[PDB]
Parts: C-alpha cells; structure tokens; sequence
DNA sequence: CGATAACCTAAAATTTTATTTCAAAATTATATGGGATT
DNA sequence: AAATCCCATATAATTTTGATAAAATTTTAGGTTATCG
C-alpha cells in the first residue's frame, strides 16, 4: 500500500466486519481519493501540508465541513495503521480541522410549540398527507428515529401496559433490499411509554392498515407502516414525503418551518422539550437511547452564574 | 531508555512541565520500579504477560486498585513513547486491569441529612473542634475543595453580592513550603453564591481572625483560615483534624460516620444533595468546577424504565 | 504517673480529575420517470 | 394540452452517533505539648 488509495483499500479490507451503509460510505470516500490528486501520492511523501490542502480542496469541491471532518478521521485512522506497520513515522492528519476551515454548519433549530401545533393542524387538514398524521404524532411523542419507527411490528407494541419495545431497525438499500439491524448487547434495547395521543395514534394505524404484501425478514413480519405498494416504509420514503409536505406548508403559511424540518427534527424537538422542562438527564438518556450521556446533555442549555444561583436558591 | 526505569526516567524528563505534586507522584512510581523486578528488564523483552504479573505483585504488595491502575497508565504512556521511537512493537500495557485484578475500592458513601445535622451539632458543642465549625459549614454549603478553601482571602469574598470567587488554591509541601496554583484559562475560575448559613459563617471567620503573621505568596495575602502558628491552613492540616474529630464523634455516638469521612466527603455530600434534589446538571457542573459534564453526571442515579416513565408522566 | 488527647509535619499512600474521538452507521437531498391531480 | 404534484427509487450527499497520568487529597509515624484518665 504505497499510494493513499491502496492504503485506504488495505484499511477497509482489514476491518471488514461492517454494515451495508458503512460499505457504501467507504466507497464514497474511495471515489474521492481516486478523483483527488492526493490518492496518487505515495504515503511516505504525504506531509502535514498535503493533508491540509486536501481539506481545502474538499471544501472548494463543495463538500460540507462535517463530511470533510469525518473523512479526515477515516484517513487519519488509515495512516495510524501504516504507522503501526513501520511505513511512516508521523501521521499527516493529526491536525485540527478548524484551523484550516471554518465550520459553517447551519444549526438545526427545533420546532416551537406554536409551530408544532400549526404543523400538525395542517397535516390533519391536508387531504394528501393526513394519512401520515399518525406517524408524525408518534415521532413527536416518542423520539423514535425513523428506521426504528419503520421497524415496528405488532409484536413490538404492548397496549396492555402502553409500552413501545424498541429492539431493532428496518433498513432498505439498493440491491440488497430490506434487512434488519439490531444491537449486539441489551443496551440498545429500550422501552418507550405511550402517552394518550401516541396510544390513540397506534390504534388508528393498526385499524387502518390495509394491503400488506407477504413479507418477512430476519423473523420480523406485520409491520405497522406500509407504502402504497404494500411493503413497509423506509427512511428514504419518509424523507421524500417530509420534503413535499414542508414545501406545501410553506406555500400557504407566512412563517416557514425551519430549513431542516426532516424526520429527525421530530426527534430533536422531542428531546428539546423534555430537556427544557427539566427532565432527569439519565431518564431522558434512556428514552432517547443515547449511548454516551454527553449526547443527551448537548440538549441542555449552557449554565451561567445567574442560572446556577437561581437553581441553588430554588433548592434552599 | 533500555531498562524500564531508564525508559520511565526518559518519559518524565521529556515531559517536565508538571506541578510539584506530579513530581512527587512520579518519584513514588520510580521507587516502585527500582524495587520491583520489572524495573530491570530491557524494554524489548517486556511481554504482555510480564505487565500483568507486575500488577499482581503490586496488589500483593498491598497497593490499592486505583493506585495500580494509575501507575499502569503511566507505564503505558512511557511505552507508547518507545513505540513512537522505534524501540518496541506492541505496547505490553495495553490490557484491561479488570481481567487481572478485582476492584475492591470501597465506595465513598456520603452523609445523610440526619448524620449531617448530628455531625454539625457535635462540632458546635465540642470544646476542642468548635473553632472549625465555620469551615465545615462552608464546605457543606459550597462544595469547595480543601485547598480552595485554604486559598480564600479577603479579596476573594464579596459580601455585597454574597459571592465566593474561586480563582486559585493554596497548597503546601515539604521543602518548597506554600505556593499558589491558578488555572491557565479562565475556565477554572468560578463563582459560588452564599446561603444564609454560609454567609453567616464567613462573618464569624473574619471577626475571629487573630494572630496572623506577615505572609504573602504569589501576590496573595490575608487568608481567612489560619493555624494556631499564625500561618494559613493546608489540606494536610484539615485532614488530620478531620481524622481526630471523627474518632471523638464515633466514641459518643452509636451509629459511626462513614469510614471515608474526610474534607472531600463534604464536597461529595454537597454535590449529592443538589443532584438528588434535581438541580440542573449543567448549573451544578458550574458550581462544582467540573471540567467535563460526565464528572457531574456520576452523581445522578441510573434511570430505570419505571424511573423514566414516571418522569414522562410527570411532564404531561 | 501514665495514657493519650491535640498539633505539627515528613513521608507514603489513595483519590479525584484531565484533554478526550485511530469513522462507523445512520439520515437526507436530489435527479429521473412514470401516474395523478392541477 | 401545458404545468405541477405525488410516489418510488438509484445515486450522492449530510448528519447523528459511539485512558497515550496529572494533580489533587488523605493516611500515618514520631515528636512535643496540653489535657485527661
């Protein structure tokens, strides 16, 4: 592995136990190297300046900051493997990316209650999207990621105790089609309770289910949420639906919805509400399914001296 | 850097920008290496099996779990330096200490409200330790570490706004005597409000100050808390004082106080109270001085499904 | 008169804290084309 | 009839997510002194 492409090729073959989406992503970076001048350099000649100039090119190509930072970390790990193989001494990607580029990531603004009520009223009223009203309510009332919602089946709901049992996701990719991913341990499994509006939503979704094709994958069947074609919804299908729905909303409402009103924005709103209401962080972390509690805590506003003093006075 | 001792000696010389307590700690580990068989081995002959046996000896010697794990981290860093200088291949200290030793660290259980009210009652009434009643109230009402308390001077209190300005600590060591450690960035400096009890206790500390000798160090003078000898209290002095206070308490009380009832215990109790009361986690992280929000979240009890459900029901 | 409480402190130990991604794996945007509704 | 949604999906992109010890605190041992047994 003397060329950078060959080195990355060696890295991903050595670390092959990955998911289908990971194989796609690696392919995307491999194409970047093949097109970029950096992929041709021998690894023993790649200097810290070459890696930085690579980033400037990626930004000039039009790739976002988060993309360029993620790919930098892939390359960094690749060169750390060539270091442990006695090919080079220093790792030319061991620099801070913010020193070279500015992070212009557009913040993801959650929905405000006023907007949320407005957004839902439009959905239930609209004759084309009202059929998705139930899914949106469930998203907003549970924090489910989109492929966890798609993976729900009759065996995952418990209406006696009003609990959602989140144990897997249903995914779909080109070629392979549908498949099920689930956690290796029992930590990714969580149980989310249903409030009155979520409980009533699942009831409507089960009563109105119609036209299900014969479908079973990795032992899972009888999914709650189906496309018109009789097969279950996928993340992409909801993404596309949200885009058209938001576009239709902004045409008739003066105040448009945030630019990034996607399915995850429902999870973001759900988490922001609970945090600002002062939910026990460890409890919120359970509902959300976060592994590191740092993830959950990013949803709590930074504290100030006056912030803290108020809290201490509030607690005698 | 052929023997392990010579290697460690190189790791500390190359990384010399350390505080006095670090120099003491490294010296302690150096003694262990010089007394242990492992100190004599050539680094190119230290196998993973060898490092594990070192830990067994340390535990056989009587060193606690955390000590051995801390020292293991030191040795590991030293071998990463040798691996980066092309002296060895793999790091023989890259293993989980859990697999060799069990962690018998006795948990530090904080004071229950009933204990605290009893502990303070005894101090106020005791003819010998009543003079320290004020320092202990402040410890319990502010969460100050012990060397931050010893560092408090008139210029650090603000009785108008009733705020403590923590910006430094006062330390003392054999030979060097006293010195002041401040944070590099203004992130370690924080401000703590005074409750009635605490503000009332600072007034007593200043009215009763007596017998101060001329003393200024790194620009700091007029310290609130002083030994009988006219110089300020140090961490050690409060430690020994706490040790005798607890002994005298456990003689006249049936239910003894926790084994680890030290000055830091007061910081522990303070933090546990606010966490259990449901204080904003990031507001508590500010008051405490924790640099990472993970350190503060350790004081919150893990959540259960029932714990989480009751919280979501509470936030209708 | 002795034992030991109370302070002080050198020496020796334990405990509290410190920067944290050596990319995977998901989600979303978009171009296209064939129906359905303007 | 021209134009615009609505769905579905391949393709391409963005976003979410999962200790490489220093520096403090505390314990203890030995001595003096003051207090108590």
């Amino acid at each position: 592995s003397m060329t950078v492409c060959q080195l990355y090729a060696k890295q991903i073959r050595h670390r092959g136990n990955v998911k289908h989406n990971t194989k796609l992503g690696r392919e995307r970076l491999m194409r970047i190297l093949e097109q970029d001048r950096l992929g041709s350099c021998p690894i023993d000649s790649v200097k810290l300046s070459d890696a930085k100039e690579w980033a400037l090119r990626m930004k000039e190509k039009g790739l976002s900051y988060k993309t360029i930072n993620n790919d930098k970390r892939s390359l960094k790990a690749a060169f750390y493997t060539a270091i442990q193989d006695d090919c080079i001494r220093k790792n030319p990607f061991d620099f801070q990316l913010s020193d070279v580029l500015d992070d212009d990531t557009e913040p993801k603004v959650p929905l405000t209650p006023a907007q949320e009520e407005s957004f839902l009223s439009f959905i239930q009223g609209d004759k084309v999207y009202q059929k998705h009203y139930d899914a949106i309510v469930i998203l907003l009332g549970t924090g489910l990621k989109i492929s966890e919602l798609c993976g729900l089946t009759d065996k995952d709901l418990d209406f006696e105790n009003r609990v959602i049992i989140v144990s897997h996701q249903l995914l779909r990719n080109t070629g392979v089609g549908y498949y099920i991913d689930e956690p290796k341990t029992q930590s990714g499994v969580r149980k989310i309770p249903m409030n009155e509006e979520v409980y009533q939503a699942f009831q409507r979704v089960i009563k109105n289910r119609k036209g299900a094709k014969p479908f079973i994958i990795d032992g899972y069947a009888n999914f709650l949420f189906l496309k018109q074609n009789g097969y279950p919804m996928t993340a992409v299908d909801y993404g596309g639906m949200f885009g058209r729905l938001v576009k239709k909303y902004n045409k008739s409402h003066e105040e448009a919805l945030p630019k990034t009103t996607t399915p995850h924005a429902m999870r973001h709103t759900f988490c922001t509400r609970l945090a600002n209401a002062g939910m026990n962080p460890k409890a919120l972390q359970y509902i959300m399914g976060h592994s590191n509690i740092t993830m959950t805590l990013n949803y709590y506003a930074h504290a100030t001296f006056d912030s803290a003093r108020a809290e201490m006075e509030r607690l005698a």
